[PDB]
C-alpha cells in the first residue's frame, strides 16, 4: 500500500526516522506502570513523528493489516506498536541500530526520562553525545563545557544530583575527563553505557 511505500521513502532520506521511530516503540512496550496520559501522548509522538517525515498513521496502520477483530471499538496503540515494529523488520531496517536506540531507552526510562521521551527529546540527546561528548580526540576542556547544557536539558539522567554540583565534581585529570565522588555513577553511565551505545547508532 501507499503506507509502506511512503514509510520505505521517508526511512531512505532520513536515518534519523528510524531512531525515534526506534525510541517510540521502545518507550511504549518497556516502560512501566504507564498512565493513560503516557499511551495518549505516545500516539501523538508517533503521528507527529510520522507526520513530519511527509506520512500519515492511518496509511500505514492500513498496511499493516492488524485484525481488527473483534471485542473492541478502535484499534490499541499497543497494537499499532507491535505492528509496526513486525513491518519495520519486514523493511528490512538495521536491527543492530534499533537494539542499540531500544538499549538507550530502556537505560533512559529507568532514569525517570519518560517525560522528557514523551517530548521527543531522546534523539536530541543521542545527537549531542554522538557529536559533543563521545568524540574521538575530543577535547576534554571544551567537553566538559559542553556536556552541562546537555545534561541541562536532560535533568533526569543526573539520578537527583544538581547540575552545578555535580560540574563542582568533573575535572581535567592528566588530560582526560574525571568524574569524582558523587559525579561517578553519572560519568560511568556516559563512558561505559552510553557511548558504547551512540557509536551504534547512526544520527
Amino acid at each position: 500500500g501507499p503506507g509502506t511505500a511512503c514509510l520505505t521513502k521517508a526511512l531512505k532520506d532520513s536515518g534519523d526516522l528510524l531512531v525515534e521511530l526506534a525510541v517510540i516503540i521502545c518507550a511504549y512496550q518497556n516502560g512501566k506502570d504507564l498512565q493513560e496520559q503516557d499511551f495518549k501522548e505516545l500516539k501523538e509522538l508517533l503521528e507527529r513523528t510520522l507526520e513530519r517525515a511527509g506520512c500519515a498513521l492511518d496509511d500505514i496502520v492500513a498496511d499493516l493489516g492488524l485484525e481488527e477483530l473483534l471485542g473492541s471499538i478502535g484499534v490499541s496503540t499497543g497494537d499499532i506498536i507491535q505492528g509496526l515494529y513486525k513491518l519495520l523488520k519486514e523493511l528490512k531496517i538495521d536491527e543492530t541500530v534499533f537494539n542499540a536506540v531500544c538499549d538507550v531507552t530502556k537505560k533512559m526510562l529507568d532514569n525517570k526520562c519518560l517525560p522528557k521521551i514523551l517530548q521527543g527529546d531522546l534523539v536530541k540527546f543521542l545527537k549531542d553525545l554522538k557529536y559533543k561528548v563521545c568524540i574521538e580526540g575530543g577535547d576534554p576542556e571544551l567537553i566538559i563545557k559542553d556536556l552541562k547544557i546537555i545534561l541541562e536539558r536532560l535533568p533526569c539522567v543526573l539520578g537527583g544530583v544538581g547540575l552545578d554540583d555535580l560540574f563542582k565534581n568533573i575535572f581535567v585529570k592528566d588530560g582526560i575527563l574525571s568524574f569524582e565522588g558523587i559525579a561517578k555513577p553519572l560519568g560511568d553511565l556516559l563512558i561505559l553505557v552510553l557511548c558504547p551505545n551512540v557509536k551504534n547508532i547512526n544520527v
